[PDB]
């Protein structure tokens, strides 16, 4: 094919929504969302995904558009745009002061109102599109946060979403056979949650206990 059709736009929100979901921040209750890196932004991408998923196979069905049909593939594209920045943002922008991750956040927030929204047109979602990049680059040259500071929300968060992570994986191997490697991650866990809710823990102090945490959950696998 040359154009991007229906069942193309579909197969790759479909593609995101995949991606989305491997995210732990995408598997720890509503609750806990905003405890995670991104949390709220990875709910809020899935839930356009969802949108756009449904709209799209409404078009696919038949039925009336909900959007304009000739900016659906722009739409998908700034949600895939938005998607691959948290990504990045996620294993990029770990040390920035708080910031960057607010400024990032709030404009992939407008970035999935436009790309839900039956008004945007297809230069707004351009203009989204590129404020949404143009940001990541901007924020990505902001300040690191030194290994002496206090840790932050984005630091003390990062630690959640790992914890959370170790859970969940724990919960997918380490359970129901190595049985001995359950309690050492347990214990890791258990340490790693005392970290994550002492008020004094520096930016230092996250960054090794989230080293502490994987290396521990392979250290678990390793032994079975």
């Amino acid at each position: 094919h040359a154009q991007v059709d229906a069942e193309q736009a579909l197969a790759q929100v479909n593609a995101r929504i995949a991606e989305l979901h491997k995210m732990p921040q995408a598997q720890v209750p509503a609750s806990e969302a905003p405890k995670v890196n991104y949390g709220e932004e990875i709910r809020k991408l899935l839930d356009t995904a969802f949108e756009l998923r449904t709209a799209i196979e409404s078009i696919i069905a038949g039925k009336v558009p909900p959007v304009d049909l000739s900016t659906i593939p722009a739409r998908v594209d700034l949600l895939t745009t938005s998607v691959k920045t948290i990504q990045q943002a996620n294993h990029n922008l770990v040390n920035k002061v708080e910031a960057a991750h607010v400024e990032l956040g709030f404009s992939i927030t407008r970035a999935l109102i436009r790309t839900i929204n039956p008004t945007s047109t297809a230069a707004q979602l351009a203009e989204s599109k590129a404020d949404v990049l143009s940001t990541y680059a901007k924020v990505a040259a902001y300040r690191d946060l030194k290994p002496t500071d206090a840790a932050t929300v984005y630091v003390k968060n990062r630690l959640n979403t790992k914890i959370w992570q170790t859970r969940i994986n724990r919960d997918k191997y380490l359970l129901g056979k190595n049985a001995e490697g359950y309690k050492a991650i347990n214990k890791a866990l258990t340490h790693a949650t005392g970290v994550w809710f002492n008020p004094a823990t520096t930016v230092k102090q996250v960054d090794d206990e989230v080293k502490a945490l994987d290396l521990a959950f392979q250290a678990a696998l390793d032994r079975r």
